[PDB]
């Protein structure tokens, strides 16, 4: 046993105990991290165009995300909070669900402060300031968007006084992290895991192989999935309004309808899905 990435990249570092928090270490960025972000975020430009939904190639140019270096939070966030209200927050790596649902409630998204070593550039299993960054925040300029996902985080209270968070968990995985949109000019990608990486974005559009599946709000949470893979199936929403009014109903009720039920695989079709 080694100490895995996020244990040697925190060495002497801490963070809040209750919200897991700290401030954004601007020193421990080396020259080496700097040039490894160049390289991802010029990667992904290349690839995105007539990939990922028009609304995320602006968020970047309207958050003036670095394309040179790691980001400063602050910096980011004084253009973030002026849009919508919302602020980055500095976070060691993964944390608890919990957690992560009372930042989204408040309107912080937390971020991974770290960046994946060159050997990485390919694939990080782990979430870094990359996939957190650039993956996850130029969305939150929409405001739709980022009404669902506070409304996500409000959600976090119910799911874990009913031990649903896995199920809110899910709803998150299919939408937020791997989620499709369908335009008049195909279907684009808003996912922030298919968003910062270097293959799946290829696969997730051109590939007759996986699932593409209308959204469905129950489905979707009583649906297993999968970190280390491609996706068998993703999503498809409609629009942003979809998403937000999908947080409208009580989810209590729900919750206990799938406590008992069989979830699906993350290769299965439903006989009631929406089949794209
Ligand atoms: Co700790
Ligand atoms: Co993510």
């Amino acid at each position: 046993v080694v100490p895995d990435i996020t244990t040697r990249k925190n060495v002497g570092l801490s963070h809040d105990a209750n919200d897991f928090t700290l401030p954004q270490p601007l020193d421990r960025y080396s020259a080496e991290d700097h040039a490894t972000w160049a390289t991802l975020y010029q990667r992904q430009c290349k690839l995105l165009p007539g990939r990922a939904c028009d609304e995320f190639l602006e968020g970047l140019e309207r958050l003036e995300v670095d394309a040179d270096r790691v980001p400063d939070f602050n910096k980011l966030n004084e253009k973030l909070m002026a849009a919508t209200g919302w602020k980055i927050v500095a976070v060691p790596g993964l944390i608890p669900d919990d957690v992560f649902f009372e930042h989204l409630a408040n309107r912080r998204f937390p971020v991974t402060w770290w960046l994946r070593e060159p050997h990485q550039l390919d694939y990080l299993q782990e979430p870094d300031v990359f996939h957190d960054l650039f993956g996850h925040v130029p969305l939150l300029i929409n405001p739709v968007f980022a009404d669902a996902l506070e409304a996500y985080g409000k959600g976090g209270v119910k799911a874990k006084a009913l031990g649903a968070l896995p199920m809110l968990a899910r709803l998150y995985w299919y939408t937020v992290e791997f989620g499709l949109i369908n335009t008049p000019a195909g279907m684009r990608i808003y996912g922030a895991g298919i968003l910062s990486s270097k293959s799946e974005s290829i696969y997730c559009l051109d590939s007759a192989s996986p699932n593409r599946v209308g959204f469905d709000l129950m489905r979707i949470m009583n649906t297993r999935y999968r970190i280390d893979t491609f996706q068998k199936t993703y999503f498809v929403i409609d629009s942003f309004k979809q998403l937000f009014d999908a947080t409208a109903p009580d989810f209590a009720p729900l919750y206990l309808q799938l406590a008992d039920a069989q979830p699906w695989g993350a290769g299965d079709i439903a006989p009631d899905d929406l089949v794209l």
